[PDB]
């Protein structure tokens, strides 16, 4: 693959380490941050497992470009560099002390750890808002948004990952058969299969399962129910009921994000406003 | 999902177990043996997880229909039935209790002890199987030790048919043929050429084989897949193992002959295996 220097990193200056969570593993990099160039820094690397296929590979490679072409936010995990010349491709990202989101809250959940307050539960929520709004005005589809795929810091800021099945908003088929084939069924837009389409409002309904999950404190979405049987129910009318101790307004929200027709759901935009909201009237 | 009467098996019938294109469970079938119709026998089944995708759900129907096409034979893992109707999809197959072949191997390394006939028992039963499946016009595709499941008494049989196609059912020379292999259990031709044939499956064979005499080792140690084809294509073959004679040894570089119709065919594969396992025996 192609040289580019203002990314690469030097492979002798990383000590890969404990596995995490193809195969991901926590490590040191000596000098990733050019102000530092002595000092090491606990970092991600995201490598091929040793079985791997030809198609895993075209996904790391994307990952890497995608994560390159994104740009900086505070609610998207980073990109610190990557190996990929002599040797096997390393894509290094930053690390997330606690975890994916849904470990956390289930971690965090009523003892019937600290548990998580209604508002750090709306802040969370907000946060990744943001982070969908930045990566919608930056042409990205997503398309596995999902409280797995989301890292929490130390600071507890929440960062969408996993940038494996992302893409920029031109580089989809639209109406081929083949096109949305590997996205999970329970977080997926309807018209994603039915009409084989993606655009931000395929990722709006996405982010609405997400927000389920975080009020549900990492509850599994649309439970009892096989993916198999899942978009007949969706035709129906079914949507999953309101969490338990969830506000009637913030279940709405859920509720605009699984509209049917696309349009009909919210913007990202318009759900940072509204959380926004949501979350300054609950601290004062 | 089309009814197929022959194969549905009732799900009031059916207690899942603990754990073991989906995920795999211990389950309890009463009356799975038409002949034994208030008997209870421990299966397996294969469904989809909680966060399966498309592509996980025709992967278990074309696994389920694979198998039912194949039919039955003693080295390949056999299909008991199956809840299709009116539910999540049940593929129901037999449960072998040691486990996959490479976790039953790397338990049995110097926990009873594998013998180098046991070794060349292993590897004639799953020649018996490809030629068998070979014959039925089937290619596996994903031939592995991790794809072989050991019964009670030892016997191999071939699994995981989730990536398997009949001969005629592949798209040539496509880019996006025979993207979902691992690389390291792989044909070349199978992503230069984009093509998969018997003899694809043979040099899998050939991998399966040094896994088996290296009890469980990982092949191409030490070598990312990034750099497996470069390597293949300039020669690069892995090495005799040590509990493995020059002559099965020479049968797997004969099995990664770089020319696909150099390589041995299943049926030449299992007559030697056969002659060599009688030599050891006798
Ligand atoms: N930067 C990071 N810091 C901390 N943990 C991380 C991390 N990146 C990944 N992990 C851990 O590894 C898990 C898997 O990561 P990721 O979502 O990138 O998976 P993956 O793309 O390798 C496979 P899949 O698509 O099956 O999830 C995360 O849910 C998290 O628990
Ligand atoms: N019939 C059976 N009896 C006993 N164990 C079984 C079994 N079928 C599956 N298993 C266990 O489950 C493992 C995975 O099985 P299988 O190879 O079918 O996986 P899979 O198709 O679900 C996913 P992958 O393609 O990632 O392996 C086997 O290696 C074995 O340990
Ligand atoms: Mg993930
Ligand atoms: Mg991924
Ligand atoms: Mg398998
Ligand atoms: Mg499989």
């Amino acid at each position: 693959l192609p040289e580019d220097p203002k990314w690469e990193f030097p492979r002798d200056k990383l000590t890969l380490g404990k596995p995490l969570g193809g195969q991901v593993v926590m490590a040191e990099a000596v000098g990733i941050d050019k102000d530092k160039p002595k000092e090491a820094v606990t970092v991600a690397v995201k490598m091929l497992k040793d079985d791997a296929t030809e198609k895993d590979l075209s996904d790391l490679v994307s990952e890497m470009e995608m994560m390159k072409m994104i740009g900086k936010h505070k609610n998207i995990i980073n990109l610190l560099g990557a190996c990929t010349q002599d040797g096997p491709l390393y894509v290094i990202v930053g690390y997330a002390s606690k975890g994916n989101l849904r470990e956390y809250l289930r971690a965090r959940r009523p003892p019937g750890e600290e548990q998580m307050t209604f508002k750090d539960l709306v802040s969370c929520t907000y946060q990744l808002a943001r982070g969908m709004e930045y990566l919608a005005s930056q042409k990205c589809i997503h398309r596995d948004l999902a409280a797995r795929n989301v890292l929490v810091t130390e600071n507890n800021v929440m960062k969408i990952a996993d940038f494996g099945l992302a893409r920029d908003i031109n580089n989809i088929d639209y109406y081929k058969k083949t096109t949305n084939g590997r996205l999970p069924v329970k977080w997926m837009a309807p018209e994603a299969l039915f009409d084989r389409v993606y655009t931000h409002q395929s990722d709006v309904w996405s982010f609405g399962v997400l927000m389920w999950e975080i009020f549900t404190l990492g509850g599994s979405p649309y439970p009892g129910i096989p993916v198999e049987e899942l978009f007949k129910l969706l035709k129906e009318g079914h949507r999953m009921d309101k969490p338990a101790n969830c506000t009637n307004e913030l279940y709405m929200m859920m509720r605009d994000c699984w509209h049917a027709v696309p349009s009909q759901r919210p913007t990202f935009k318009q759900l940072v406003e509204d959380l926004d909201r949501i979350l300054t009237l609950t601290t004062n």
